[PDB]
DNA sequence: GTCAGTCAGTCAGTCAGTCAGTCAGTCAGTCAGTCAGTCAGTCAGTCAGTCAGTCAGTCA
């Protein structure tokens, strides 16, 4: 039809979804809307992993394209941290130092709100055995079997990546 | 005892068979003379910790 449509993805309800495609074509649109939809339902905060640190200095305008989705309530960023009507929205950090984070309490998670997990022809960015790095990330955002649902999202379809 | 001979040994003659030098393709051998990926240094650039400069939340 018109845009990226996560309805079937949300429907078939894997505890861990895995979608690919639509480079910039809303593959991030609906999935950045969804955490704020959980916030309007008043659920839990989300976790935003980043590939590296400079990628963080410019990305504070993460809610610009979801206002036209939900003009109603307040969706802003105070700085590094995201605030919806002033309540904490996203725990936003690149990869380098998640270990120092992993002793902190992380009681509230809603959904995986990152994409371009893996870039085509890009392994200089990569970290050795980062598949187990995502394992540490998930177990340090797990408290039970609930509150979490994950997605992968690569720009294109390949059959060579280790995952 | 002459005329001089007319059917076997005899020697003038081969006559196809014979040995083995002598070049000879040729033989893969081979070993060595040519040549094609292999790595080390150095060139440009990616990480994630510094400096250390600065608009600004709690106060004079
Ligand atoms: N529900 C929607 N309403 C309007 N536009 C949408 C919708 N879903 C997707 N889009 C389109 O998606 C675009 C932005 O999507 P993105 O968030 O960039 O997706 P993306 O594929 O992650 O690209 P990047 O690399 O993350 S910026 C918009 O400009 C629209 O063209
Ligand atoms: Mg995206």
């Amino acid at each position: 039809s018109l845009f990226y449509n996560p309805q079937k993805m949300l429907s078939y309800d894997r505890i861990l979804n895995f979608v690919i495609g639509a480079r910039g074509i809303g593959k991030s649109y609906a999935m950045k809307v969804y955490p704020i939809n959980r916030f309007i339902k008043y659920g839990e905060q989300f976790i935003y992993v980043r590939r590296y640190k400079p990628e963080l200095a410019k990305v504070s305008n993460y809610f610009n394209d979801v206002a036209q989705e939900f003009p109603d309530h307040e969706l802003v960023v105070k700085g590094r941290r995201f605030y919806i009507d002033g309540k904490l929205a996203g725990w936003a950090i690149p990869l380098s130092v998640w270990q120092s984070e992993k002793s902190n309490a992380y009681p509230n998670v809603s959904t995986i709100v990152f994409d371009e997990f893996i870039r085509e022809k890009d392994n200089s960015n990569y970290i050795p055995n980062e598949v187990s790095a995502l394992l540490n990330l998930m177990d340090t955002v797990f408290r039970n079997r609930e509150r979490v649902r994950c997605i992968c999202l690569s720009n294109a379809v390949s059959v060579v990546n280790p995952y």
